[PDB]
């Protein structure tokens, strides 16, 4: 850290204690976050930020460099052919993909499946020139359980069928049981901590994303405070997916908020499931049919 213009040994200690350990968190910080450190004047705060930006090289980019930026994105297989396809390859990192369906349409199932697929090295698609094996080594997932529907059996099961060790998934998956929007949001914010503890967090799950809010703010008259709270949570989720190049997933049950990829899932006949991609930045709307069996998502 002392590499940063103005930053010395003492200051370095302050910054590391306030959460700012790496450059990108400093290069993308606001002169406010940093000054609120006390001892970190608005003067030095601007200087270290101008600097951290430079080192990380956050300027204007054009031509072929734009493709280089877009290749730092890796994807995760959902274990469905039609779904990965509709996904344009699979679940993207640096973005928040949301599955919003009806009761028992499969949201939680897709969530579990992903935790498992993360421990299957072959299920992460990327360009090795922009994303080295080391970056995706010992990936771990954080599962913020809102409804209390995390089921370790179901993990073990999906693993066994995938041909991998379920105990290995359980060992690399952090589950946090949230009972309300405060715990939910906080757990989310506390993820940056597991990463500084040396945890290669690459998958984040919020099941559900919109449950606690609806319950805490049913009053459709105090909607403001709510939508603010929820939107601020999303901002954290996105920033989190960008800076730590990791896939973030959220579920939303339905019979407004930011989410870079929007899916609407519904039950079919029996196993059959219909996932409808109605919103995304570069892909056309489309439907993906898959199913859920003892093996998880398949076809
Ligand atoms: N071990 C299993 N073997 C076969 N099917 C299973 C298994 N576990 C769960 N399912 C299927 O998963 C369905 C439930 O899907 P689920 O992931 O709970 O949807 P959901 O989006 O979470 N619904 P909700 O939480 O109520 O909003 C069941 O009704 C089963 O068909
Ligand atoms: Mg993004
Ligand atoms: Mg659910």
């Amino acid at each position: 850290l002392t590499d940063l213009p103005g930053v010395g040994p003492s200051t370095a200690e302050k910054l590391v204690e306030a959460g700012y350990i790496d450059f990108m968190k400093i290069a993308t910080a606001t002169v406010g976050e940093l000054t609120d450190i006390e001892g970190i004047s608005e003067k030095a705060a601007a200087k270290m930020i101008m600097g951290a930006r430079d080192l990380c090289d956050l300027g204007f980019k054009s031509g072929i460099d734009l493709l280089k930026q877009r290749s730092t994105v890796w994807k995760l297989s959902t274990s469905s052919s039609e779904l990965d396809s509709v996904l344009g390859g699979g679940l993207e990192s640096q973005s928040v993909t949301e599955f919003a369906g009806v009761f028992g349409s499969g949201k939680t199932q897709i969530m579990h499946q992903s935790c498992v697929n993360l421990q299957n090295p072959e299920f992460l698609f990327y360009d090795e020139e922009a994303v080295s094996k080391g970056e995706v080594a010992q990936p771990k997932a954080v599962y913020i359980d809102t409804d209390g529907t995390f089921r370790p059996e179901r993990i073990m099961q999906m693993a066994e069928h995938a041909g991998i060790d379920g105990q290995t998934v359980l060992d690399n998956t952090f589950v946090a049981r949230a009972y309300n929007s405060d715990m939910q949001m906080l757990f989310a914010e506390k993820i940056e901590d597991l990463i500084q503890e040396g945890n290669n967090i690459k998958l984040v799950v919020i099941d559900s994303l919109t449950s606690t809010f609806r319950n805490e703010y049913t009053g459709r008259g105090k909607l403001a405070e709510r939508q603010q709270k929820l939107g601020r949570h999303m901002a954290t989720l996105n920033k989190l997916a960008d800076l730590f190049n990791c896939v973030v997933l959220v579920t939303n049950q339905v019979s407004g908020h930011a989410a870079t990829f929007r899916f609407f899932v519904r039950k079919g006949k029996g196993d059959k499931r219909v996932a409808k991609l109605y919103d995304s930045p570069h892909l056309p709307d489309a439907e993906a049919i898959f199913r859920i069996t003892e093996k998880g998502i398949q076809d």
